[PDB]
């Protein structure tokens, strides 16, 4: 690929990467030319996604349970048996009654920050002023737009990772290490399978979008590629939607 | 009170109320002609905090631990058999959390986001009743929860949870007011910097944390109790009811 958008010889990392986004940035990184380990809460169906995202690059699952402090210094741990630094973090690990807000924010905003927290030796091993060490920070336009619907637990998660990248970014920025948030509206994704597949309901879907159509996985893959890269190298602390207009 | 800022016959309630910012809050209210009441986790304190504001008006305390969502629904029953409706409602309990980046908390967050987040969309959702019972066309009800600018700013200070909590506050509220508009219900936040509590105490008794602090902030002072109560009367009254969706600071100048 061209030295504009290639990632050969960088190390990446994207959690929640064996379905949906996770997975299509998880091979942009490969076929952008990265060494990508993968993990999520699934470790056979994370191995298995690993297995077929060998087909663009070299791909591994690491077994890991962000859903707890525990889990994230296991990650850290594992990864490290396996690399000396790590360059590029993705974080996509995430989920969407008031019993079940406790759980929406831990996976959204606390795992993700104990998540970078224990990884930041490695990226720091990495980190330097010819080229930063990446965080990114998978967000949603739910926590920008007011245009919510139900689920007031997601959107109001989202912005407080959105808060917490902006934060990160202030304070790591010195160290040579990026944090910035890709904020994605609609994108294909099991949970909403059904409406995929039936036209009438997916058009009726979209008539909430500007451009009446929901996000395709090479236009995900694309942005993470080139904000891991050198399109990505001067920016940090960045919120950026990719949304058919959405947030307008 | 002057008719632009005279809240006299609402009815207010103030989360938070017994000390610091809610204290400040509900003597303003008080003062500005609203019956308010006021919650909070201990009793006595809450207790003694409403007898010291009666000095100011129709003050009464409703101990309630909102840090669950069964204190939020108890509650809304406490003040139902009190009151028929709700005129003003004021969402002021929060807390911080301030530790070491590397270290360990992970409980820290979780109380932090069930207190500045959680627990102030049930105690919406479980007083919604009583705030669709005062709504109307000719004066909405009022919903005002109190944000930071730790979820504006990425300044950092310690308490990596407070500011992306507050954050989530802010969304909240915006999601919130759009969804209640129509009902006539309208919802803002005031967003502060500093203002002198039991939070902050250690660094108003030592005069090298104070000054340090002043001067990281534009004004080179914190804020005072006064400029809390104008803002939040005015927000109650005739200047917020063309509002909603707000999120205001009230800083010094430090979200800039
Ligand atoms: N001070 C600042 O500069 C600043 C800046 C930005 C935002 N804030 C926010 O503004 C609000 C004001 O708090 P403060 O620090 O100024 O005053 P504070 O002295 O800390 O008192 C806060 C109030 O919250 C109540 N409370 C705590 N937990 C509760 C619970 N589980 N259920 C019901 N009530 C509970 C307290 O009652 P008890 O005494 O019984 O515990 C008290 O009345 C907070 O939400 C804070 O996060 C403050």
């Amino acid at each position: 690929m061209h030295p504009y958008f290639s990632l050969a010889g960088r190390i990446a990392l994207v959690t929640g990467g064996s379905r949906g986004i996770g997975q299509m940035i998880a091979q942009g990184l490969l076929e952008a030319g990265a060494r990508v380990f993968i993990c999520a809460r699934d470790a056979e169906a994370c191995a298995d996604t690993a297995t077929r995202l060998s087909a663009y690059g070299d791909c591994q699952a690491i077994p890991a349970d962000l859903s707890s402090e525990a889990g994230a210094r296991r990650l850290a741990q594992a990864l490290g048996e396996l690399s000396a630094r790590l360059d590029i973090l993705v974080n996509n690990a995430g989920t969407s009654p008031v019993s079940g807000w406790e759980k929406v924010m831990q996976l959204n905003v606390t795992s993700v920050f104990s998540c970078i927290q224990q990884l930041l030796p490695l990226l720091r091993r990495s980190a330097s002023a010819e080229n930063p060490a990446r965080v990114i920070n998978i967000g949603s336009v739910a926590g920008i737009s007011a245009m919510g619907e139900q689920a007031y637990a997601y959107g109001p998660s989202k912005a407080a990772l959105h808060q917490l990248s902006r934060m990160l970014a202030k304070e790591l920025v010195g160290e040579h290490i990026n944090v910035n948030v890709i904020a994605p509206g609609r994108f294909p994704s099991r949970m909403t399978r059904h409406i995929a597949n039936d036209p009438q309901a997916l058009e009726a879907d979209s008539a909430s979008i500007p451009m009446g159509r929901w996000g395709r996985p090479e236009e995900m893959a694309a942005l993470a590629i080139s904000l891991a890269g050198t399109a990505g190298a001067y920016m940090t602390g960045n919120v950026i939607p990719i949304d058919g207009g959405f947030h307008l």
